[PDB]
């Protein structure tokens, strides 16, 4: 069962003005996702302190650098608090709202998109660097969802059946042709040390075979 939703024309006109302006400080995608990692584990973190039994789908707490180069994908994956049905389909989006829109006034005003975390709008420089995101996320409250999008309007959310997650969020990105610099590892290491160097959870980046 696939249920197709509609991006709000205020979502789907900001993942165009990422996808067509031309930018070439496009490594600023991987500090965005790992700082969304880094708010989700501080969540899971400060719930599990008056809670200790939210942490029985995982103890560790850390972040995850998985590239893989015969799919030509860029996974994040984080042991985060996780996103509900919800979250995917219209709450993350509603509260993107007016970030997308002060972040395109400060653009016309001397911004550039460097900084769109600042708006808390992040997660879509994803499409910077990639031209399919799939977002496979599991919240302690409910099941396992896999959220799919190639911009273009819509995006796609189903009930995941691969291999379960305990609790958390991954983030493939499926590489645009001309972008897989980003699956080199002293290309990874370069961003992470360049930009997210003080991440308070140990940042693991995967070798290929
Ligand atoms: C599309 C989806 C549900 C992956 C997200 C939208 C927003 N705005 C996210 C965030 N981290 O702000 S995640």
């Amino acid at each position: 069962e696939v249920e197709t939703f509609a991006f709000q024309a205020e979502i789907a006109q900001l993942m165009s003005l990422i996808i067509n302006t031309f930018y070439s400080n496009k490594e600023i995608f991987l500090r965005e996702l790992i700082s969304n990692s880094s708010d989700a584990l501080d969540k899971i973190r400060y719930e599990s302190l008056t809670d200790p039994s939210k942490l029985d789908s995982g103890k560790e707490l850390h972040i995850n650098l998985i590239p893989n180069k015969q799919d030509r994908t860029l996974t994040i994956v984080d042991t985060g608090i996780g996103m509900t049905k919800a979250d995917l389909i219209n709450n993350l989006g509603t509260i993107a709202k007016s970030g997308t829109k002060a972040f395109m006034e400060a653009l016309q005003a001397g911004a550039d998109i460097s900084m769109i975390g600042q708006f808390g709008v992040g997660f879509y420089s994803a499409y910077l660097v990639a031209e399919k995101v799939t977002v496979i996320t599991k919240h302690n409250d409910d099941e396992q969802y896999a959220w799919e999008s190639s911009a273009g309007g819509s995006f796609t959310v189903r009930t995941d059946t691969g291999e379960p997650m305990g609790r958390g969020t991954k983030v493939i990105l499926h590489l645009k042709e001309d972008q897989t610099e980003y699956l080199e590892e002293r290309r990874i290491k370069e961003i992470v040390k360049k930009h997210s160097q003080f991440i308070g959870y140990p940042i693991t980046l995967f070798v290929e075979k």
